[PDB]
């Protein structure tokens, strides 16, 4: 099945993994996963996060093709689980030193769930992009300002977070592959860029 090819020890996850646009399996529900996880879906959560990694990584993305990402969820994958990855880097200084804390965020995260929110809504000013996804698609997607999540570790360990900004948006984008929900279901429809009062556009 497509967990046993992904799961292999030697096998890198790269771009001809990743299903388009178009593929069933992207407008499902993700079945909840089951504590203590099996040896796949711990493997798996393993390798997401290293193909987000090598993603970052101008060395590897270059080996292996990649286009570079922030999030991943198992339904891209071909795989119906609620198992996600997010890796989002902090940047460096104008002087060039990196920053405190290499990433804002890095978890691989288990029947992730948005629990509360705020009233306020957010969109990044670049719009977003989706790996599975091979076309240009314009305007404001459309979020939660902040979000209060909840989500399981690979250890069965149970957190429960709050988050703004732009770990906010992408922890939302994830959140809806398993959902079945595609980005550009939040562009309005009849103006792109459009933009109501007190939506927080974020730089
Ligand atoms: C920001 C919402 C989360 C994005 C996650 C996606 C990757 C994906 O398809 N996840 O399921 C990505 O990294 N997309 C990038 C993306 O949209 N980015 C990366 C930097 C900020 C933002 C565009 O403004 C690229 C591929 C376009
Ligand atoms: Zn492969
Ligand atoms: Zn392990
Ligand atoms: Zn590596
Ligand atoms: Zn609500
Ligand atoms: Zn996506
Ligand atoms: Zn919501
Ligand atoms: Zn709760
Ligand atoms: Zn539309």
């Amino acid at each position: 099945a497509a967990i046993d090819k992904l799961v292999k020890a030697s096998h890198l996850i790269d771009m001809n993994d990743i299903i388009r646009e178009g593929n069933p399996t992207l407008r499902k529900v993700a079945e909840e996963v089951t504590f203590p996880l099996s040896e796949k879906e711990e493997i798996l959560g393993e390798k997401m996060m290293q193909f987000l990694k090598h993603s970052q990584d101008p060395i590897m993305a270059e080996k292996l093709g990649l286009r570079g990402g922030v999030g991943l969820a198992a339904p891209q994958l071909d795989i119906s689980k609620r198992i996600i990855a997010v890796l989002v880097p902090n940047v460096e200084d104008a002087q060039g030193n990196p920053p405190k804390e290499a990433y804002s965020l890095q978890e691989v995260m288990y029947n992730p769930k948005v629990v509360s929110h705020s009233v306020q809504d957010a969109a990044l000013s670049d719009g977003e992009g989706c790996l599975s996804v091979d076309r240009e698609v314009p305007g404001y997607v459309v979020r939660h300002a902040r979000v209060t999540i909840e989500y399981f570790d690979k250890t069965g360990e149970k957190h429960r977070l709050k988050l703004k900004g732009y770990n906010s948006i992408v922890v939302q984008h994830e959140i809806d592959h398993i959902d079945g929900i595609m980005f550009y279901d939040r562009i309005n429809e009849k103006n792109p860029f459009a933009v109501k009062e007190g939506l927080l556009i974020l730089e």
